[PDB]
C-alpha cells in the first residue's frame, strides 16, 4: 500500500523535503504503509513579509501542481507565511487549496504547518507552550499572537533572527538542547522546538524532550501527525517525540 | 548528505518512485545519503503543444530548484526533450545550467533524453530496442532523435498513452511480454521504458534474464548520469547492467 | 563500517532476536554504523529455576561459539536467568565469559541483560522502579529482591505469570499500556516495562512514556544502550525510549 | 513475519550477513516481514574430520530452532553435507526434519548443498563453472558431488582457505577477476561461490553483465530454496538470476 504526499516548499526549502521524510521512512519500520514524495515549490530565499507575501500568491499553482499528479495528502510547508496573512488564515488557505483541488479533479485533504502546529498543540492537551523560531523578531512575533489567538497560551520563546532561509537550514540543531534549557520551561505543557519548517530539528526531539521530561513538537513532526491523521492512519512514528508516540489520533 | 533537484511534469510521479528507489539501494552499498528535491511544470496531456509549453517552464524550475543548492539536476521528460528537435539534450541542459549559475548556483543538469544516450553508449550498444507509452508519432519523433545520435533503432513499441498519469498505472509486469514479443537477437540492448513516467524497475532484472542482453530504462539512465556528474561510485543493486558498477 | 553483534540467546527466544535488531535498524536511519546480528543457542522452552539453571551451564560453550566469529559486542539475553544464580551474579557471568573469549583468542566485550537493566538504570539516575515481568511470582520476587540488592527500590510490580516461553512471546505488547496504568508510577523514577527478554515490548514503548511521563526501559533496550555504549558509540536511536534518546553515554 | 532459522558453523558470518541482507531487500518489493535466529556448530578449521565433527552437532541446532517454532531452517555449510557423501543433502534434511517433528514442530529443512543443485536445475543450466574457497582435495569432493547430481562442470577455481573466519575475508570484487581468468562460454550457469561463507553478493551483477551467463551463489540459492518451501515469490532486487521473479 502506496501513499502518495504532495509538498508545497519554499523553493530555498530543504529541510521539510528531509524531515518529513525521514520520520516516514522510521514509520515503515512499524507499519505496512510505504510513502512517495512529491513537491511543488513557491519562490522564497529570504523570510521577510514581502517575500512571504509574494511566496503564498504561487499557493493555488502549487496545488494545481500537485493535485495533478492525484496526490493523497497535500502539506503546505511554511509555517510564517500563513500566520503573517492574518488571524484565522490557515483556514482560508485550506479551503481554498481544498477547492483549487476539487475543481482540478482531484479532491485532496489539504493540510498547513500553521494549523497542524496548533492542532497537535490541541491534541497533546496542551495549554502553554514554549516556542524556538529562526525568524526576525517582528515576525516571530506575529507567530505568538496567532498561537494566542488560537487560544493557546505562550509563556518563553526565542528567535534566532536569521532571514537568510539557507543560514536557518545551516543552523546546527544540536545547539537547541542548550538554548530551550536557557528557556523557562517548568510552567510550559509542550515545547515547540521548532516553529519554522527550514530550521532542522528532527535530530535534537528525542534529547529535549528526556532533558526537559516535557512533550517536544516541532512545525515538521505536527505537519506528519495531521498528514497521518487526515489519512486515517495511526500515528506512532520512531524517533518524532511525543505527539507520535502513538498515543495521539485526534 | 547529496540534495538531488528534480524538475518533472506536475503529472509525473515516477521519476520520484524509482529515483529515490535506486538511490535508497545505493545507500546500502555505499556511504552517501540523498534527499530529494522537486520542481514542477504543468502538463497533463502528452501532446507536442503541451510539451512544448511545458518545456518553456523548464528555466523556472531550474531556478526553484538552485534556491536550495542542489547538488544535482535531473530533468525527468525524455519525450518533451526530444520532441523540440535534433540535439536539443545539449541546448536544453546549457540553458537550465545557465539559469542556476545566473541564480548564483551552478549546478550540473541532466536530462533523461541526454542520459538515455550517454548510458546506451556507456553500454558500447551500437543497436537498441525500445519500448515507449507514448502516441505514434511521438514515438517516431523519439526514434528519429536516438538514430540521429549514432544509435541504431530495431524494433520498438508504443502503448498510445496520451494520459501522462496513465502512464504511471502501466503494469511494468506487461514489460517481459512486450519484449518477448520483439525481436531482441539482432540489438545489443532494451531499453525496457524510454519513459521516465512508465515504471520498469521491477521488470529489469527478469528482462534481462529473459533477452540475456543489457537493459536498461530512462529512470535508471537518469541516475546512472547523475552520479556520474558527482564523479559517485554507480553500482545500485537491482538496476539492471547500466548500475552493474561495471558501468 | 559493519558491528558484529553477538547474542546468546534462549533456544526459545524469539524477541531478542527481533527487537535487538528492529533498534538497530532504527539507529542505521540516524548515524552511518552497519549491523549484522549472529546467535547462539542454550536451551529452555519453560522458565523456571531447573531450566534456567541448567540453561547457564551452557554460557561458556555460546561464548566459545560466538568468540569463533570474532563478535565486536556479546550479549547474553536472559535477564532472570543471571538473576536466578544469586546476589551479583551478573559480574561473575560477564568476567567468566570475558575470559572464555579471551582463550579463544577474541576478546570481547560482554553485556548481560540483567546487568544492563542495572547499568540503564542508574544511568538514567533513577532511584526507584516499577517493573512489570511474565515471569511466576518466585521467580519476580527474585529479580525484585536482585535489584533492591543493587541499590534501585522497586515500587509496585507485576508478575504475569506465564512460564511458557513460547506463550510469552504471544503475550499482546498492547496490553502492557494498561497494565502500568493499573500500577502506581507517580512516585517511581522508571518504569521498566519488560524485565524478561522474551515478552515483546518495543511497540508500546513510546506510548507508555507519553501516557505516564516516566522514562520506560526494557531488558531488550537496557542491553542495546549497554552494546553501543561499550563500542564507544552515540545512543541515539529512534523508537527506543529515554535510555535510547541520545541524552545518555554513561 | 516470517521467522527464520540459520544453522551455521561458528565461524560461519556470512549467512547471516547475505540472506538477512536478500531478505531486507525483499522486503522492499513483497509484503511479508522476516526475523532471523541462529544456532551455532563449533568449527574454525574447514577439514574432512572437522567437518564431520560439526555435522554430528547438526541436530542439536534444529532441536534448538526448533524449540522457537522457526517457520524455515538453512543449513550453511555445503561442503559439510557433500563431504559426508553422495547424495547426503536428501539424507541431511530428512534427519533434521525428523528432529524437529519430534519436538513438535516439524520445519521445512534446507541445506545450501541442496539449494545449490536445486537452484541450478531451476535455471534449466546443464553445464556450470564454480568457484569455491575451499582447499583442493574438498573442492575436488564438492565438484564429483555436483557431476553425481547430473550437473556438469567445466572450469572451477579454488583458493585454498581452510580458515573458515578468513573465507568471510576475501574481497568479493576479486571475483570478477577470478571468473574473467575463467573459460565461461561452455557453461550454462556460473556459481560465484560454491560457500555460503564467501561473501559474493556484491559482485552478481558485475559478473552477470561481464559473462552474459547466469550467476548464482551458495547464499542465493539458499534464500531461493527457503522462499520456494514457503510457498513465497522469489523476486529479490541485486540476487541475481535466480531471484529474478522469473525463477
Amino acid at each position: 500500500k502506496v501513499v502518495r504526499v504532495g509538498q508545497i516548499v519554499p523553493s530555498s526549502n530543504i529541510t521539510m523535503e528531509t524531515e518529513i521524510p525521514a520520520l516516514l521512512k522510521a514509520r515503515e519500520l512499524v507499519a505496512p504503509e510505504r510513502f512517495t514524495f512529491h513537491s511543488s515549490r513557491m519562490r522564497m530565499k529570504h523570510v521577510t513579509k514581502e517575500e512571504l507575501a509574494r511566496m503564498d500568491g504561487d499557493s493555488d499553482r502549487c496545488a494545481l501542481e500537485l493535485s495533478d499528479a492525484r496526490v493523497d495528502v497535500m502539506g503546505y510547508a511554511c509555517l510564517v507565511a500563513i500566520m503573517s496573512m492574518g488571524h484565522g488564515y490557515h483556514r482560508v488557505s485550506a479551503e481554498r487549496l481544498r477547492n483549487v483541488t476539487e475543481n482540478n479533479d482531484a479532491a485532496t485533504p489539504i493540510i498547513t504547518s500553521a494549523g497542524a502546529l496548533i492542532d497537535g498543540i490541541r491534541a497533546l492537551g496542551a495549554k502553554r507552550v514554549a516556542v524556538v523560531t529562526p525568524y526576525m523578531k517582528p515576525l516571530t512575533e506575529l507567530v505568538v499572537d496567532y498561537i494566542r489567538h488560537e487560544g493557546i497560551e505562550v509563556g518563553d520563546y526565542r528567535a534566532l533572527e536569521i532571514s537568510d532561509n539557507l543560514a536557518v537550514a545551516a543552523h546546527d540543531p544540536m545547539n537547541l538542547p542548550g538554548i530551550i534549557a536557557s528557556m523557562r520551561t517548568d510552567d510550559v505543557d509542550a515545547i515547540v522546538i521548532s516553529a519554522a519548517v527550514q530550521m532542522p530539528s528532527l535530530n535534537a526531539i528525542t534529547m529535549v524532550e528526556a532533558q526537559t521530561r516535557k512533550p517536544v513538537i516541532s512545525a515538521a513532526v505536527a505537519t506528519t501527525w495531521a498528514m497521518l491523521t487526515a489519512l486515517d492512519l495511526p500515528t506512532r512514528v520512531p524517533g518524532g517525540g511525543t505527539l507520535l508516540s502513538g498515543a495521539y489520533l485526534e
